[PDB]
């Protein structure tokens, strides 16, 4: 002789945060943040990266004799470099526009080394005495591999005139250099002429260099210096050289065969023989969630980065404002396993739990729609990129550093605020549905039943399981049971 | 004998989107996105722009013999330049700090050309014979028109000392240059002196230049090069020149008569003899909408730019919820309902007809109207993109500039879309509650004198004419006077 | 017989704004925007700042004879410098990499000046004739105090070879310079040799300089120029000099003893004897509010800067979707009620008095405060502006810097105003729901023993005293015990 309505409860212990409350327990939830990595360096889509162990970019390109296992390299997906490489320019000096060169290296996937000037093209100079103790090889003085140090022969240094014509179909990378001597006497011992120069000219290049003879402090046990330069040669251009002395000549060059997407990564983790689709300087990520907090700089197809600790979305009602879930209904039911809103009946034939599948489905579609919307709306988000600056560009370096942290905080704020508000609306949405269900039954049985305070109703007239289906379907005939009602209400 | 409550509906098919639902049909809506353009270039508030057809900025300042239609130029509003101009420095070379000069040129709206150093000032050098085949004019050798190339006369090149003292009350722009020779023999053929120099000095400038002699590849048929420099002279300063050879001397200069706001646009569209108030590289914009999606770079008064495809607001009821009235115990709207969003249908014995609830429609009208205005005002301040240029060796800075401007357009696009989704959700429920409140207001006044059907209508126990049913819509329904009569019929 | 329902009211006149409506009057509201400053410069945390009165950073480091008040300085917290320092570089010239030096100075809190090259280490050269009328001192020619201008003694200028080794366990700052003559004749008078050079070399430095001789315009009273350079010498490193003319030798250097956080401020305000925790160029702020609108650039712990004019958070309900309770079906509030926000008034035969409801006012107060704290917590991290300087030929980079920090301020301003406007709308709803939810509880329990009247209160046909009728606030009522006589009470 009773019909009652309620909601479904379970053993869940998930907890979400709203604007006005924290640690609220819900029946069903799913996390959307990734916090784990494998702690290794692994292949990107089946292509091994290029790992420069203890060499800088300059040491590899100029051919530092100490680390020369990189004489020939296959294709690479990205470049890995340590924080402070040990083997760099061995003879003290510098490389002009070092940072601008490394920006070019981030868009190249393959190099090919070719020989452009054989050593036989220096008949009137000495090509075998350019060794130095600052660049040792197996305990003996040596020098760089891709360049030649020319000194006088038979007490003379005739002027040099040479040219190269690019006949390939790709661009070339060329490097040369100049030497700064110590004193006037040392200048004549190496190159006979007392005043020297170097001039280089292409279709867009025009240069002249003069040595600086002065006194400097010892670096690696030497007081001399060497400066290096580079350029890109077009497929049908030519380059011309001319010098009197202090010249470091090119021997080998690089062809740019494949152009693509890559990065230079600073890390110290070991190679681990894997395959993956997302890589970070601290490890690899394998997940399908839309957010992660591992590291700001990544390569590949990755989830977006936020500086958060947790991000949980609620997909169920409050576990056990229209005042229905908390009030008029003390708590949920464990017996109603199937649905989310349902009925409980008390009858002479028996009792049981029944669920309203129609209203249950409407809620599932409504919330699943919302969840897929949050993933979509955050598709476009700031992606960090690495840039480098030298010691006299501190102003620009600071400007770059603040711009990237500025966007990181904006998107972290947006993600955290969005989760908080949608966790609140979901809980109100579930509450409203149960309130509307209560009214639907109430309007049908206008006077044939009385309210019992809680969700239950007690019937004036006697009925069996049949008209239980009538009320829940809405097919309750008020005039049919109009009699047997006034008699009870005596 | 019977009264009922309902809401207004029509035949519109406009659709909007909320956070929880998509393709929801509404009675009324509003669009806030502009997606059309003229496809032409027009005057900005009545000032014609300056079109450099196949001529670069450098080819216009230094007078390239081909770009001779720009000798005299009136006032302009903005400058239009093609992507890859054909006519540029004809003789091979470069212009120092080209990008910084273009940044300065974006704040100037008029110029005037004056003759600072007449050609009679050089009586011991050859003013003619400075032509070349790299700069042709009507099939004959020529040279830049705003500078002069000086060559030896009578096998001698005396040293030059000259000065100019600004007295025009406005700033001046001056250009000069140096020539690099091919070989040693060429140097003596033209200038007669083996070693040369150029020195220029002002209150803030101290410069010395030396030619470089080397072998270079052919460009435009010539292996020589020419480099040019520029400076700005304050209203009462002076400039001093001294040279031994290889000197390209100034002849004309520009006065900065007018200053203001301008820009340089890269486009290929054609002039349309029209007028406008907003201009984009792809066309002009006529609209009053808050947002647009034509192009990120604009000039003039313009709506804000977003990278979206549709933005529709909702200002009406859902057409055929949280408060369970619009689609709950009220099944649907009334087609015959006009003159009001919410109202009552009356069906007494004297007659039957519809009616409208005044002062319930009006509050909803005022409520939604203020919501729209607040959204427009809150988005007045938005990031505006501006063009900048960098050379081949500034790739790191150029990359940094591009990422900054794309980052801000992503943020503001996210803000605009989120606001529209949320306010649409509130508006739908705002209409839902107002119907529910009206339904409850009648139920309390009526009390037990009527029996509620359960569909949104009430059936009167006591017979009541249009006068007392008008009193229900007054809210002056007098329960006691009809209370006793309804009793007897109740049984 | 009567027990009505109502809500608390007072005489407040605070106003808040929502999305739907502006100037809503509420009982209690907070303010979270600070708008006052003292207008003086104070000590940051008990450390007085360094105030350069009429000098520049260059004038202080290279001792300008006028700026002799700053010969020895104590530890500072930040540096104050006027807009256009009058005393700067008495002898016309320039300082190389000026802006990069100032950026380095922003992370230093203390210097110590030491002597490295005594005057006695210059025999065979003249050390007392290097004075000029451009640096006047007490109306008699003088020169910078940290460098020496060397002139020929007898009629010769022997070459110089000097070296210094850093053995101080701390980094050093060293300055030197070169002099550009006016004429060949003037060159021989000061230094006998006609062709000169300067060579400087460290572990990471390799430089060579040559004078430029030309005619220039008069700045101050002189046509000569001087160029100065600087470097940082790491511990256990040496610097080597060599020249034969036009050399401005170092005499004093600065040690870097304390590193930390500092800044350089462009202000014209005056020093007042006070200490603070936040400092702006306009004044000092002393408050606990979350936001402020004084100035973008600050130092110390400070509220976040926004560009708004008013940020008021509503905390109490309005004073005399929308659940119909507060403004409808309950006309106005109660002035007499003071104990809580919501409560029950009663009128028994014995007397009439107001009462209060706990567990309801408690949850409303608990809810509102949690919302306020979460707003403040969510704004913990926000963009903070820093100062940077660029010279005259870096206009593109300077414009880029301005647009970036302007864009971030508009983004964070938008978030603050949007967050407030939405929570104001939600809060006024929250009180409305509580009023109606209470009304359901009382109506539900008195199912038929009471006759609802529609004004918010119930009339019991039945009679019982304060022990029972008031016993309904506790939530305990026995329907059966009073059902019989209520049923027997019929007409
Ligand atoms: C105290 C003293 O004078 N000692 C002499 C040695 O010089 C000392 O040791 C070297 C390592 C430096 O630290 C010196 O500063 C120091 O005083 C001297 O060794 C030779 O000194 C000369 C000085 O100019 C030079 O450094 C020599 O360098 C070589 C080298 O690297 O070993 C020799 C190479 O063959 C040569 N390569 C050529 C010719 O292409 C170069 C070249 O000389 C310079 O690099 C040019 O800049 O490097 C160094 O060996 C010793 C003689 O063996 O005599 C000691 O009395
Ligand atoms: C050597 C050969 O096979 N051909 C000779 C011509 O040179 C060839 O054609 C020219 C266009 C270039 O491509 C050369 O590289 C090529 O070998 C030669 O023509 C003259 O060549 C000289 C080379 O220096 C020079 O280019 C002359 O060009 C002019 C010019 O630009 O038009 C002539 C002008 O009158 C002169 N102007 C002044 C102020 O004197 C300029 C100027 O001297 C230079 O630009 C300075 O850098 O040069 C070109 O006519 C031909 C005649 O000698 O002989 C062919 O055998
Ligand atoms: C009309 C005329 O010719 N007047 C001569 C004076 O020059 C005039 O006034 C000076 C201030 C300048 O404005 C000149 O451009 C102007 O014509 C001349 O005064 C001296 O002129 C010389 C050369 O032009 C030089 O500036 C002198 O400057 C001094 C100074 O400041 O007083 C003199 C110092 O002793 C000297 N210091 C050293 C270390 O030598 C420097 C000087 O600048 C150095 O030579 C470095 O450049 O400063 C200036 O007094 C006057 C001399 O008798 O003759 C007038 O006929
Ligand atoms: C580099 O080699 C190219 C390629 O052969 C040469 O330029 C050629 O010049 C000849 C002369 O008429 C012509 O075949 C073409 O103008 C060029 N060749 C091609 C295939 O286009 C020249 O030797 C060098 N070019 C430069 C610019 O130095
Ligand atoms: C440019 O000429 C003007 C006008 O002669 C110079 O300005 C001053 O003019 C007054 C007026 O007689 C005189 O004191 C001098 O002729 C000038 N004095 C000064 C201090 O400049 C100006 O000198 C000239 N420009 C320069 C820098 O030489
Ligand atoms: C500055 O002087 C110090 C102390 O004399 C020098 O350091 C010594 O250098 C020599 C030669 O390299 C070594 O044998 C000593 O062991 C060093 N002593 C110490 C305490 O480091 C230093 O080299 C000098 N500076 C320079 C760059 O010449
Ligand atoms: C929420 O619950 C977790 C789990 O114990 C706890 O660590 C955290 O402090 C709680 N937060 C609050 C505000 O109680
Ligand atoms: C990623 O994780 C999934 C789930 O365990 C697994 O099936 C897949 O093999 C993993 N891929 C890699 C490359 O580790
Ligand atoms: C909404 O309507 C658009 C346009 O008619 C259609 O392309 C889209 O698939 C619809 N979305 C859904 C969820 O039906
Ligand atoms: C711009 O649009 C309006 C209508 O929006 C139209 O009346 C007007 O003629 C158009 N052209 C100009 C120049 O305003
Ligand atoms: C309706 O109410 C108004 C009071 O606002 C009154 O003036 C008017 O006479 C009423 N109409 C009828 C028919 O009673
Ligand atoms: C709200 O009231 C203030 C106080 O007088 C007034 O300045 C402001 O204009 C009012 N705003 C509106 C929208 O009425
Ligand atoms: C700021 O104001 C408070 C409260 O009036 C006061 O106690 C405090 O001393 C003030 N701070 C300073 C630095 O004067």
């Amino acid at each position: 002789d009773q019909i009652c309505i309620g909601y479904h409860a379970n053993n869940s212990t998930e907890q979400v945060d709203t604007i006005m409350e924290k640690n609220v327990t819900v029946t069903h939830a799913q996390d959307i943040l990734e916090k784990t990595h494998n702690g290794k360096l692994c292949d990107l889509n089946g292509v091994k990266p290029l790992i420069l162990k203890d060499c800088s970019v300059a040491g590899w390109l100029l051919g530092n004799p100490m680390c020369d296992e990189f004489i020939r390299v296959p294709e690479w997906s990205y470049i890995v470099e340590r924080a402070n490489p040990a083997n760099d320019l061995c003879y003290p000096g510098s490389l002009n526009d070092y940072e601008e060169l490394k920006h070019l290296l981030s868009r190249i996937n393959h190099f090919e080394k070719i020989l452009i000037i054989p050593k036989s093209s220096w008949p009137n100079h000495e090509t075998s005495l350019g060794v130095s103790a600052a660049c040792p090889y197996q305990g003996a003085p040596s020098f760089f591999r891709n360049v030649v140090w020319l000194i006088k022969k038979n007490d003379a240094y005739p002027t040099i005139k040479i040219s190269y014509n690019n006949t390939n179909r790709e661009d070339l990378l060329i490097l040369w250099g100049i030497h700064h001597s110590n004193n006037a006497e040392e200048q004549t011992n190496l190159y006979k002429n007392p005043t020297t120069y170097i001039s280089v000219g292409t279709s867009t290049l025009n240069q002249r260099l003069v040595p600086k003879i002065a006194t400097r402090s010892q670096v690696n046990g030497q007081r001399g210096r060497m400066d290096f330069f580079w350029t890109i040669l077009k497929p049908d251009d030519a380059i011309h050289f001319e010098s009197n002395g202090n010249f470091i000549a090119p021997e080998y060059a690089y062809k740019i065969v494949k152009k693509g997407d890559s990065t230079i990564m600073k890390s110290g983790v070991e190679y681990g023989h894997c395959n993956t689709k997302c890589q970070t300087p601290v490890g690899a990520i394998n997940s399908s969630m839309p957010f992660h907090n591992i590291h700001p700089l990544t390569i590949g197809e990755c989830p977006k980065y936020v500086k958060s600790n947790k991000l949980v979305l609620a997909t169920g009602l409050r576990n056990s404002l229209f005042g229905a879930i908390a009030g008029f209904i003390e708590g949920g039911w464990q017996g109603m396993v199937d649905g989310w809103y349902g009925y409980h009946h008390s009858n002479e034939q028996g009792s049981g739990y029944a669920a309203d599948k129609e209203s249950t489905q409407k809620a599932i579609d409504g919330v699943t729609n919302k969840v897929n919307s949050i993933i979509d709306k955050m598709n476009t988000q700031f992606e960090a990129v690495g840039r480098e600056f030298n010691n006299l560009e501190r102003r620009i370096e600071n400007l770059n550093k603040k711009m990237e942290d500025g966007f990181l905080d904006v998107w972290t704020y947006n993600a955290e605020l969005l989760v908080l508000m949608e966790n609140e609306r979901t809980l109100d949405f579930h509450d409203s549905n149960v309130k509307n269900l209560y009214d639907k039954v109430r309007l049908q049985l206008r006077d044939n039943a009385k309210e019992l305070g809680n969700g239950c109703f007690e019937f004036y007239h006697k009925c069996d399981n049949e008209c239980m289906e009538s009320v829940r379907n809405g097919t309750y005939d008020y005039p049919q049971y109009s009699e047997e009602a006034r008699l009870k209400r005596e």
